[PDB]
């Protein structure tokens, strides 16, 4: 309802299709750059139930819905509300997902996903980051067949395992 | 010296500098689409020794040889001499190279290298997907303490490691 002005609204060449370069210009991440395209990519690619390269009205109510969601994160767990998201913080975001990880491993989290370069998480970083970790997460648990948080595997399931991330 | 007049066909904006756009119009994959962007990146990363994103004329001398070089091999292993290099030649060619790989596992190599969609796999790609698996292999070797073709890892070295691929 409401939903359909921002669609047409965020659908300017007024196709029925709202594009990735039109979603990203319809996001911010809070600091005047653009939204991160390859988050852009993956929000499309999730709710587009075509092989659309866009989405319909239908599937961007779904979007409308996971973008608000991640808002909600974001801002509980930027608590000194700045904009981006620290090591504490983003230890304390993927504590309450229920990741259990040591606390210099966060170092490694924040040089891989801020394209920012200053230390610090943006929210378009943020789910890109989180939908990365989830798919790592979901790879390693099928070789973890007895779930205790380790896996031995040989030269060539790595291989297959590092190629079924994609 | 006859490498100088090379570099100038291809320095076209005459800035004593070829960069990636550059590169990349003065090769072909023999296919008659552009030559692999992430190819020609890879190729400029390895031998420009600033972070001039190019390579100057002395770092080229290296470029030419690396793609004579990797044209020597693609020859040799192409030996129905058609341009793209098969399943069973992607398996010779790797084994060449010391890769002891199933069979099976060449139809995922060449599904993930190949750009073009046809079951085979042109000159650019080739060269992507043998950089590539070098890269998981050093990653590999690292933990792999023991050299037998085996790793242990827990979940977060699992994390890191495929972090470290980048
Ligand atoms: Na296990
Ligand atoms: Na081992
Ligand atoms: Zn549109
Ligand atoms: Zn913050
Ligand atoms: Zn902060
Ligand atoms: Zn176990
Ligand atoms: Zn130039
Ligand atoms: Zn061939
Ligand atoms: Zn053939
Ligand atoms: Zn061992």
């Amino acid at each position: 309802s409401f939903l359909w002005n921002v669609f047409q609204r965020v659908d300017k060449d007024r196709s029925g299709v709202i594009s990735d370069t039109e979603l990203q210009q319809a996001l911010s991440n809070g600091t005047w750059t653009p939204f991160n395209p390859v988050t852009v990519r993956s929000i499309i690619s999730m709710f587009d139930r075509e092989n659309k390269a866009g989405v319909n009205f239908s599937e961007f109510t779904g979007v409308w819905k996971y973008i608000t969601d991640w808002q909600n994160v974001f801002r509980t767990y930027d608590r000194d509300n700045s904009g981006m998201i620290d090591k504490n913080e983003l230890k304390q975001a993927l504590s309450g997902f229920g990741y259990r990880l040591s606390d210099q491993f966060h170092d490694i989290l924040i040089r891989k996903f801020d394209r920012q370069g200053r230390g610090q998480i943006a929210f378009d970083d943020f789910i890109q980051g989180c939908i990365v970790l989830q798919r790592l997460t979901d790879i390693f648990r099928r070789y973890d067949t007895d779930q205790d948080g380790w896996i031995q595997v040989s030269y060539e399931q790595y291989l297959s395992m590092v190629f079924s991330i994609v």
